[PDB]
């Protein structure tokens, strides 16, 4: 039930390093239901995206949102996920398969792409909990 904004930012120190996951659900009226940040260990840049996104996507899952819009600043994540582009990388084609695992609960989804700035809120829960690490 109801619609989601579900914002979504990785972060990483390495190639892989020390890395974090940032997420924030919004509703319409623009109330920030839940929000979650978290150190995820040892991961690349592009790994942390990832999780970040399966994280925001189980999250709305949990909240029973039926309708969510992903917003997030990775091109590499919103290429993937759209199938614009593939990837023969068998540890992201994982993430992806589980992302769409997950997407198949929604009733309706989308992607849209927003600058860093845009995605302020995730990218400070992903970096503050980076930090402390
Ligand atoms: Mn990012
Ligand atoms: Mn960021």
């Amino acid at each position: 039930g109801g619609r989601v904004h579900a914002y979504f930012d990785g972060a990483s120190r390495g190639n892989p390093g020390p890395a974090a996951v940032g997420w924030v659900l919004v509703s319409g009226d623009g109330g920030i239901v839940a929000e979650g940040g978290d150190t995820i260990g040892r991961a690349t840049n592009n790994q942390a995206e990832y999780d970040a996104l399966i994280a925001a996507l189980e999250a709305a899952a949990d909240f029973g949102f039926d309708d969510i819009e992903l917003r997030g600043d990775s091109q590499l994540v919103e290429k993937q996920l759209t199938g614009a582009w593939d990837t023969n990388d068998p540890d992201l084609r994982r993430k992806r398969v589980r992302a769409r695992e997950l997407l198949t609960g929604f009733d309706d989804w989308s992607i849209t792409h927003v600058p860093r700035a845009t995605n302020e809120r995730a990218d400070a829960l992903a970096n503050e909990a980076l930090d402390d690490a």
